[PDB]
């Protein structure tokens, strides 16, 4: 076949949210997703580990072809983005800095907030981004080590994730934040939950469609686009269990005749 | 050492383009240069329009800059392939980033595309439109009279009112979600086409996307500047220096700028 893939890959399901809006912005992309279901959560994991992960991702999807690697997972793009598009070359792209473009235009005051995992709080690489575009903006990032559990669970609609984001976020309506960056590609499957409580003074970021405009972008810039009619074959792979992915994914996709497949990294 | 982002243009159109660089980039310096003595290019020899777009950028090139921003739609289906290629910096027009920008914001996939004659006779809008997304609708409507009502300053004013509602009256007979301001002097008039079109319809200022490439091709490259201090902007015309800074002063905000004449060509 003559369509080469764009590759994703993520801790779980969180990478569907930049998949999303490839599928919209870039309808005839054939997609390869990799999300490491197993290995989930990498929130708490050190930056060495993270990166061996995502290169055996890597490795992965690079042995099944892809024409480009997007590391749709903000903690592997802090631990690993440089070093793997270093050595590759494929255009390689992380969800950090698209959705720092897209805070810092979204903003009225500057004055950012950012939602992530312990790993992404730890390693800065939001305030580094941020400033390093505008370095008047204020930034401060807030931890929440539970969202992750509630949308792999697939209880990310329901009465517990409502609860679980008004404990996490509550300390976010005592400053005057006016977006808040979901820097984890998993927390916009809460967003309608994040947006109630916080209310209509809020913006709240998800990085997907600014980061599926920088694939389009690259990919044009390349002529790496596709110029095919054949018929396009999307393929999800996990480390886990297939129907639970295939309930999120579809509940997120508008996607009923998923492919989806599990296998092994090691 | 610091290197500014180069802009070219046949006139003080691009200076809209620059301005969403100053929002979304303000650490870095532009260089920008209008050859308002040969202005219009639409109406030009295709051959003879790289000609003077290779000329623009050997000045830049001369001057020292990181990145180059073909801001002329003329200029940019006349030469911008041959640009990348010849030169070692990354190189973009305006016309791909319209076209991205109009594809996130269509939902039923039936686009405008206002411009002068030459660039809706030239199909660069469609071309691109349907490289990204092949079942795009797209409708190309010249606007001879846009291009005076901004550089005359009438889009102050309610006599551009009777202008925009003139010109644009087709398509109210559409079903265009989405339109894009084809010839960057149109922005300065994107208020009133708003009120014109309505809230059903979305006004695509590329500017504002053109911008977003640029913060990410510099990120990719690691060339963003993280600081501020040092900021040295030129303004090169080859026409009135007095014209273009009056102008340019008002749309940047800038009252301090200073614009040097120049010599290109025979
Ligand atoms: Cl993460
Ligand atoms: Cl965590
Ligand atoms: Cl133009």
């Amino acid at each position: 076949a003559m369509k080469q893939a764009i590759g994703f890959i993520d801790s779980g399901v969180g990478g569907l949210t930049v998949v999303r809006e490839v599928l919209k912005q870039l309808p005839h992309e054939q997609v390869y997703y990799l999300g490491d279901t197993a290995r989930c959560p990498y929130g708490p994991r050190d930056k060495e580990e993270v990166a061996k992960f995502t290169w055996e991702m890597t490795n992965f999807l690079v042995d099944r072809g892809i024409k480009m690697l997007v590391i749709a997972c903000n903690t592997a793009t802090a631990a690993a983005l440089y070093d793997i598009r270093e050595k590759l070359d494929i255009p390689v792209i992380g969800v950090i800095q698209p959705g720092s473009r897209a805070a810092l235009k979204a903003t009225r005051n500057n004055k950012i907030g950012v939602l992530g995992t312990l790993g992404t709080v730890e390693s800065m690489a939001y305030p580094t981004a941020l400033k390093g575009l505008n370095r008047r903006v204020e930034v401060d990032s807030l931890a929440c080590p539970k969202f992750v559990s509630v949308v792999e669970s697939g209880e990310y609609k329901s009465a517990i994730a409502k609860k679980v984001v008004a404990e996490s976020l509550l300390p976010l309506k005592s400053t005057k934040i006016d977006t808040v960056i979901l820097g984890c590609t998993h927390y916009p499957l809460l967003k309608p939950i994040i947006e109630n409580f916080m209310g209509d003074g809020v913006a709240v970021i998800n990085s997907g469609e600014e980061t599926a405009s920088e694939v389009s972008a690259l990919l044009d810039y390349h002529n790496l686009l596709d110029a095919t009619d054949e018929e396009i074959e999307h393929r999800f792979f996990t480390t886990g269990s297939t129907q639970i992915f295939k309930d999120i994914a579809k509940d997120w996709l508008n996607m009923p005749d998923m492919t989806v497949e599990h296998i092994k990294l090691g």
